[PDB]
């Protein structure tokens, strides 16, 4: 029965882009967000389907009423809630359940107060008794930015999803729709698509009791203490925490799942930024939390290091058995020429071994890592060698110098001698803990394998998180060659 | 043959009652619901109601006539004015939903003139014979084929090319993707009431009134435009 509701929603929505495009973000975001109860904010210059799109969402229920209204400087609260007699409210907010204004950052003081009520309670003062209003979908479009000490701050806040709409930039996709003949005031959702009010009712009950795994959790409370340290971060209030899990877990609940996936964080690149300087911030964040430590791909990569480490503990002891030797070609030319590992390391970032260890930038150090596309510059320009130490740092500056029996003596600052050997060409002890990281790689890329068809994912996304996957796995068959 | 008129003046002081009609539900014995050519003079100075109710009444071409809502048969909305609006008002909501921005200016020529100063036309007959006007049933019947004339690969490449010019001067005014899905219904009509079945390349004079907003980029609009038809319409400068 859960499977069967993902497939109803990738046909409900695809029923609402045509006539509309290069606007799928746009008209996802606020479908998931009418189901659920939250809201959802437009920006972009007039003109851009920021109206259509609080008038197409209606034909995608049963019983739905729009209210387009324009908010001006001089507007007054009688003729938005209806004039009174106690007031009249037939068709326009307290009575409605999708309803657009436009230009919400110069309305009247009174009309941004009886806004706010209408949000944590759903309700609506009336002269003496109060009634709840039936709102499933809250849209604003404007095209400014409001002050930055002004009484309209109370409202962008409480909002959750902050959708980044612009002009069209392609080519092919504006040739149809330039010439569009489809109509923007039919039906052209069925009528078997269309969800009742006792689904509603229903639906709005199981999106509290989606279960919060242990997992999702660690990625939630390190993004707010990494924004905390960061002074070009914007604040993010603890309501927003609160009201973006009922967006995760709606997401979740339509795509045939039961719990919060990790998936779902890609929709928080809107619903934290305010202004467009925090915009670029926001979503580079994010965007290393997903190809980091979401999969756990950062999280293998400080386990394997430790694999490593023991495996080349073993191999450093008995490398006087083979060590470096260098050419020294001549007959008819100068100066000699030095050079590497040949086709024995097939890779661009080798490993080297030493036998006399030495504190090199005051440290000890294990094994010394140069790069295979980079150790043949100094080795034919000469000058400084710039090389990482214990594969990680940046490529630190040593003293490397030529001996007299070709041997790559690494020098110190007290002129000690170490000659750089090679690791021989895999014990039992490596092999068996090598399996069990191996093993959670597959367990990690089968759950990305299965939870990939979410409709309420960019497309955009899903090739920067297979590209940090097949990064982790490449590095891990390394070590088992 | 079945058209009503309508001469109002927007005051700063204008009441929407008397737009559309005192209420007992609303009496809109020949106004604006139930007409069909309204004309409206200085409409950048009326009320906040006022401006709302027009809004919805060109996307839907409805009216919230208190419970039901009924259809307005608006054929043509025509507005005139004097001075600009303002750069940050409420008032620029309906000058970018607007399609043809007409410059009228007084007379120049002296030939002209001279008829025109003493003229015994009158302003209030019926010039137009009864053999030309136009049915009630050929009128719905247009509104249809319109929207079928086919867009040629070549009219493509001078929309796109003009849409990319206007992005990279600083002083050209912005046009958003309304005016330019709005533009193509003006220009296929032109060709449908002119004997051809496809969008004519000479059809792009008449966007030199549906780009500019004010006095400074009116300049810049004809000039571009100019340039356009006599360089990359027929292969000019090609
Ligand atoms: N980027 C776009 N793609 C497709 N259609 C558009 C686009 N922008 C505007 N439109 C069309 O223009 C019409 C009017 O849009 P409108 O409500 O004025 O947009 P906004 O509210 O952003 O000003 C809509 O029916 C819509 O189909």
């Amino acid at each position: 029965h859960p499977h069967l509701l993902a497939e109803r929603i990738s046909r409900l929505s695809s029923s609402l882009e045509k006539g509309l495009y290069e606007r799928s973000h746009a008209i996802r975001l606020c479908l998931l967000a009418a189901l659920s109860g939250e809201s959802v904010f437009l920006l972009g210059p007039p003109g851009i389907a920021k109206s259509l799109i609080a008038r197409r969402l209606k034909f995608a229920f049963q019983n739905a009423r729009a209210f387009e209204y324009l908010m001006t400087r001089f507007s007054t609260p009688e003729e938005v809630f209806g004039p009174l007699s106690e007031r009249l409210t037939s068709g326009y907010l307290p009575e409605a359940e999708i309803v657009f204004l436009d230009e919400i950052w110069k309305a009247g003081p009174a009309i941004l107060n009886t806004l706010l009520t209408a949000i944590n309670e759903r309700q609506f003062r009336n002269g003496a008794h109060v009634e709840k209003i039936p709102m499933r979908l809250l849209v604003a479009a404007s095209n400014e930015l409001p002050e930055a000490d002004s009484s309209l701050e109370a409202l962008y806040d409480r909002m959750l999803i902050r959708l980044w709409l612009d002009k069209v930039q392609d080519k092919a996709n504006f040739r149809s729709m330039l010439t569009s003949q489809q109509d923007e005031n039919d039906n052209p959702v069925p009528d078997a698509l269309q969800v009742t009010d006792e689904e509603y009712e229903r639906w709005q009950k199981e999106i509290g009791e989606i279960t919060l795994p242990d997992h999702v959790f660690e990625l939630i409370f390190m993004l707010r203490q990494q924004l905390d340290k960061l002074p070009d971060a914007p604040y993010v209030s603890d309501r927003r925490w609160k009201k973006a899990i009922r967006l995760l877990q709606a997401s979740a609940f339509f795509s045939g799942r039961s719990a919060v996936a990790p998936v779902d964080l890609i929709l928080l690149k809107d619903c934290l930024w305010y202004d467009a300087q925090s915009l670029n911030l926001i979503q580079q964040q994010i965007d290393v939390l997903m190809t980091g430590h979401a999969w756990q791909q950062q999280g293998m990569l400080t386990r394997l290091g430790a694999i490593v480490q023991r495996h080349l503990q073993l191999q450093q002891q008995q490398s006087d058995k083979t060590a470096l030797t260098v050419i020294r070609l001549g007959g008819i030319f100068s100066r000699r020429q030095q050079y590497q590992l040949p086709v024995n390391v097939t890779a661009s970032t080798l490993t080297l071994l030493l036998q006399k260890p030495l504190k090199l930038h005051d440290m000890e150090v294990v094994h010394i890592s140069f790069e295979r596309s980079a150790l043949e510059q100094w080795l034919s320009k000469g000058g400084e060698i710039r090389g990482k130490l214990n594969g990680i740092g940046f490529a630190q500056k040593l003293n490397l110098e030529v001996d007299s029996a070709q041997h790559l003596v690494v020098r110190d600052v007290s002129l000690q001698g170490s000659t750089l050997a090679l690791p021989g060409s895999l014990p039992g002890e490596i092999k068996q803990q090598l399996e069990e990281l191996e093993s959670d790689w597959r367990k990690q890329h089968a759950l990305f394998s299965e939870q990939q068809k979410c409709l309420f994912i960019p497309g955009d996304w899903l090739g920067r998180i297979e590209a940090s996957l097949q990064d982790v796995g490449a590095q891990i068959r390394q070590a088992q060659q």
